[PDB]
């Protein structure tokens, strides 16, 4: 089996990605953040639903934390074949209100994380002549959003990274792609009051519904498959038609 | 079982798509150009390999030809759930040398075809609340190419169609997407002398190899699957890194 | 002077482009669908144009028009492909006649008008071709499978041609406008503009045809020689990518 | 007269921008970095060629440095109407060899700078109902580049910032746009030896020549003009056809 690492693999989209990659026959390793005290309960729950994951702590905003995390995974589980950079946060405020701490938290967590997690896995992928790296961006990287100068900068920057790295390692059988989801039915979105969902969110989506986390997971599984080896440097929109270009 | 129509389904990329959709479980119908003299021989060969197709003649440049073809498919096989607009030609000439006849041949065959074949299938898909339309473009629609003012205009036009149609019918469970392949190992390209392939074509492709038509077919199958419902109005690049944006 | 041709140059956006290019120092020629009142009015205002009737969907009409222009004025340095129509209808109801009318008028015209001027530009080592597209080519629009196909196709043409002739000092670019304050848009009642159109535009107003004309004048200038194969959005933020 | 601030205003492209904005009738203030010991000499040189500039020190990677710089400019010169975020560096290394120091240097200098410089000028532009913000990206943000996971991430991130801010403040008469140059005839590009220029650089450029810094300056001046008020959230390519999409 291919070994896959999914950052934020216990969160909304992350769990759906982890579940799908497991179901596709990959051996899945998730990370959990310093704020996450529920790793044991999550592992037990996942096993109750028939699935075995490995879990390791990491701070994706810290270079050394990432290096050490990957070192342990290679030691305990094995060489990393697939990396899904899914960890990310929001700190939404208009530029007028936005302070440096909240600019920084988003750039460091959402963009530095791509450098920090991808650098320690690439050499092995290249050496073996096979790898898949998938970066989870956002429709808001593509179109921008009010309150998201920080988030859009980070998420658009992710795709700049995708393209440069794709060029460096495409010849070695490693693909690097960006996935840009629209609104998904994760906890923080399904919690939105119905009046706002009906008048402000759903009318932006031609499909007329939220995307399922499982649908984004399916796209990630496709990119991670043996038959997706000719797709590289791309940014795939999965947004119900919310944005087209 | 979903019923799929694949235009240009009997050779090159079309054949690969038709095989993949069949193996995905769909009932596949192919179109062939009216003066294609090998339809029965193709069906025999495919049936000898365990695949049961239907095949109908059509001129995709002719509006009435297309309407009537779909009517026969509906009568004989059943309602069309999936359409892959794959038929197309090249008539490469720099603008300096390009004539109106060859401008028209490419616009009519490559762009008018999308209107001609899609119009007769959409109402049924909308009525039933499910459909998939996949338009096959080219990397050259994205980046342009010398000698292809006609082909790039047609192929870029196809994606304009994709986006407008996607908006009209998204809310009714029908997706419309464009797939843009780079260099593929179809008969016309593998016929390239090996030294020309190595010195002139491969250096344009970071992957360092031609794409397999089966790889493109796999992407089309993903888009046609039940789990790709939140992808619409998109243009997915499958080009080994030849073009990024 | 450079000589400029503006198709559809006597009304709407075309008129604003024609005026701006004249005022930039170009000798301007306009085309119209089958002009003295407009020509005389422009003359009174200190602007000398030539006007020719042309069917931009018809290849021979375009070739013959360009012949007259080279005779009467001189070789064409600048071409703005602005002529275009809409025939809006959802795919369900759109007939072949109205698909064709839009592809032929909006897309074939680019081939028909550009082919007869490009060789001269290349021979001389300088030229400017500007294709007027639409935001709706970039984003799609309901009832515009035809219009978006034609307008997106225009930019495929831009990119291929740009590659053919960049080395010889000719640039080819697309301009994609949003909502403009032309006659048929300003005829919209203010209540409908305020509640239906303006909320789509972050700028909160219609674009002026003169603003689009200024961008076209920039592209046609001596200092825009390193811009080619591009699609420039001028839409008040209505679409970004 | 409008007051313009050009970061990196004494460097290759920045000087050209500064000269053109002055010639267009604006009052131009340049910044100079901590490592620049030539401000006095540059001001003298510029005045000997007929132009009066103001110059202030700043470290664009440092939020407080930029806030203080802007305070001084407003005190000494006047409120800022036009901001050109032109300062940027390269630290080119493949991801395999790229260390965190050089990742950070490029993200903080090239992307954090857009937040650090733009935040302190935006309120005033909004208050007066007129402003122009122009962010200098790169063709390599659009296409990616080998050795530039850092630079392309930063440069693509700049445009994410552009789009989100443009949405926040378009209604207030302020525009925000990205300009993405190709190869320019600045000191370090013209220094490249002739064999590499001829075989590696120029063949990537359909125009067959380097871009003049003055050409990019012309575009920036256009964007800063009173007539460009309906252009916002855009990314304008000025690259001699090197990349198209
Ligand atoms: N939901 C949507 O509609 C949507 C749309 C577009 C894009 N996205 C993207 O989807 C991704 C996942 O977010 P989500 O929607 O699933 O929200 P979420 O449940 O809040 O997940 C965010 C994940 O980020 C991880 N994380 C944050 N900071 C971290 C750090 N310093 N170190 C390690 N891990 C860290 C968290 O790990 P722990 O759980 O261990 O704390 C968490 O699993 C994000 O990149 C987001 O930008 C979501
Ligand atoms: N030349 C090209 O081909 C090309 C192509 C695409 C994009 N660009 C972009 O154009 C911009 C200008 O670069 P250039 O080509 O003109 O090269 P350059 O002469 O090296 O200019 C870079 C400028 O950045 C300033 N700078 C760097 N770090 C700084 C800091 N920490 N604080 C304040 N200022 C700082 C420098 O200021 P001092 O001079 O005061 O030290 C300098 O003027 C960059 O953003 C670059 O990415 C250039």
């Amino acid at each position: 089996k291919r070994i896959a690492v999914v950052t934020g693999g216990m969160g909304g989209l992350g769990e759906a990605v982890s579940i799908r990659l497991n179901d596709a026959g990959h051996r899945v390793v998730v990370t959990y953040s310093p704020n996450n005290t529920g790793a044991d309960r999550w592992l037990t729950e996942m096993h109750a639903a028939g699935r075995e994951f490995h879990a390791y702590p990491v701070d994706v905003a810290d270079h050394d934390s990432c290096q050490q995390c990957i070192e342990k995974i290679v030691r305990d589980v094995g060489p990393v074949d697939i990396l899904v950079n899914n960890a990310g946060i929001t700190r939404d405020m208009t530029l007028r209100k936005l302070d440096k701490v909240n600019w920084d938290a988003v750039i460091r967590t959402n963009l530095d994380s791509v450098f920090n997690m991808t650098k320690p896995v690439c050499d092995g992928m290249v050496e073996r002549g096979w790898g898949r790296i998938v970066n989870i961006s956002s429709v808001n990287g593509s179109k921008g959003s009010v309150g998201q100068t920080n988030y859009a900068a980070a998420k658009a920057g992710m795709h700049g990274f995708t393209k440069s790295l794709a060029l460096e390692i495409a010849r070695k059988g490693v693909t690097v792609n960006t996935v840009s989801p629209g609104y998904l039915a994760t906890k923080m979105v399904t919690a939105i009051p119905q009046d706002i969902l009906d008048t402000k969110i759903l009318p932006q989506i031609p499909a007329g519904r939220l995307g399922k986390p499982e649908e984004v997971a399916a796209l990630v599984a496709y990119l991670c498959s043996e038959e997706a080896g000719f797709v590289t440097g791309s940014n795939i929109a999965i947004n119900g038609g919310q944005h087209m270009h």
